[PDB]
C-alpha cells in the first residue's frame, strides 16, 4: 500500500489545504479524478489522535519543502483531523465520559431540590445556569422555584443566552455539590467514637466470642483490631483492678514512667498506686513527682499508654478481668 498511501495523502491534502491552493487543483483535475480522491478520503482507516498530529506535521513539513506556503498551519492540522476518522477506542472513551457525567447528574436528580437550591443560591448566576442547563426540565424548575425571585429571572436569562456548555466543568460542579451534601450530612450527624462503642460491646461479649471476632478483624485489617483493643482497656480502667493487681504492676513498671503517667491522672487513680507502695516509697514518689516540673501532655499520654501496654500482659497472664 505504498502507492495507496501516496494517493491517500493526496486525498487528505485536497481536503486540508487552503482553498487558494486547492481551487486550482480542482480545476485541473477531471471529475473521475476528484471522485477517486473523495473515495480515498472516505475509505481511510481510523488513526489515534496523537498519530494524526504526527501525520499532519509530517504533511505540513513535506508540502512546505515542496514549495507551498501555509498561512494558517494550525487550521491545516485541524482539517486533517476532520478527514481522518477516530478509532473505536476513542469512540468508546467519549461514550464512557458521557456515561459518567450522566451517572453523576442522576445522583444529583435524587437530591431534594430545596437542598440543591440552598447549595446553589450563593453561587455565581452563570454557574447556576450552566448547572441547570444539564438537568431535566422538571428538576431545574423545582430548583428555580426554591431560589430567590431576582435569581430565578437571572438564571433563566443566562440559560437562554447559552450556546455551549463544557460537560466536564458541570460534572465537576456536580461532584463538589455531592461532596458538600456528604459533608453537611456528617455535620448533621451525632459524632460517635465507633472504636469505643465496639470495645464496650466486645468487653460485654464472653472471651470466646470476643476473641474470635477481633482475630478475624485483625486478619483483614490489623490496624483496626489494634485501635479497638486500645479502647478495650484504657488508663481510666485501672480503677477496676484490685490492690493485688496494682502490686504486680508496681513490680514491673518503671518509676519515672509511672510518675509521668500519674501527672495527668485523676486523684483516685493516683491514690490507687500510692496506697499499694510502702510509706517511704510513696512519700518519695510524690516528692519526686513535684521535682519533674512542666511535662508535655504528649509525654504524659505516652507514659499512660506504656502502663496500659504493661497492664495488657497482666490480663493475658495473671490479673483476672
Amino acid at each position: 500500500k505504498s502507492a495507496l498511501s501516496k494517493a491517500q495523502k493526496a486525498a487528505v491534502l485536497l481536503l486540508s489545504l487552503p482553498e487558494e491552493v486547492s481551487m486550482n487543483i480542482v480545476k485541473e483535475l477531471s471529475e473521475e479524478e476528484l471522485q477517486k480522491l473523495f473515495a480515498l478520503a472516505k475509505d481511510l482507516e481510523s488513526v489515534p489522535e496523537e498519530e494524526i498530529e504526527n501525520i499532519a506535521e509530517e504533511l505540513l513539513d513535506e508540502i512546505k519543502k515542496a514549495g507551498i506556503k501555509i498561512k494558517k498551519p494550525e487550521e491545516f492540522i485541524e482539517n486533517i483531523k476532520k478527514v481522518i476518522p477516530p478509532t473505536l477506542a476513542e469512540k468508546f472513551r467519549g461514550i464512557l465520559e458521557l456515561g459518567d457525567a450522566e451517572k453523576i447528574l442522576k445522583e444529583i436528580e435524587k437530591v431534594d431540590s430545596r437542598i440543591l437550591a440552598s447549595l446553589l443560591k450563593n453561587e455565581h448566576p452563570q454557574t447556576i445556569a450552566l448547572f441547570l442547563s444539564q438537568l431535566s426540565p422538571k428538576k431545574s424548575a423545582e430548583i428555580i422555584q426554591n431560589l430567590p425571585e431576582e435569581l430565578k429571572k437571572e438564571v433563566v436569562k443566562r440559560i437562554a443566552t447559552l450556546e455551549n456548555v463544557n460537560v466536564q466543568y458541570v460534572k465537576e460542579l456536580a461532584q463538589i455539590l455531592l461532596e458538600e451534601i456528604s459533608s453537611l450530612g456528617a455535620k448533621e450527624a451525632l459524632k460517635l467514637e465507633g472504636t469505643a462503642v465496639a470495645a464496650e460491646l466486645l468487653n460485654t461479649l464472653d472471651k470466646e466470642t470476643r476473641e474470635l471476632i477481633l482475630q478475624s478483624i485483625g486478619q483483614e485489617d490489623p490496624l483496626l483490631e489494634e485501635r479497638i483493643r486500645e479502647k478495650m482497656f484504657t488508663f481510666e480502667d485501672i480503677r477496676k483492678l484490685s490492690d493485688r493487681d496494682i502490686i504486680e504492676i508496681l513490680k514491673v513498671v518503671d518509676k519515672n514512667t509511672l510518675m509521668i503517667a500519674l501527672l495527668g491522672a485523676p486523684e483516685d487513680i493516683k491514690q490507687k498506686f500510692l496506697s499499694n507502695m510502702s510509706k517511704r516509697a510513696a512519700k518519695l514518689f510524690l516528692e519526686d513527682m513535684e521535682a519533674l516540673g512542666p511535662v508535655k501532655k504528649s509525654e504524659i499520654e505516652k507514659a499512660q499508654r506504656q502502663v496500659v501496654n504493661i497492664i495488657r500482659k497482666m490480663i493475658d497472664e495473671g490479673k483476672i478481668e
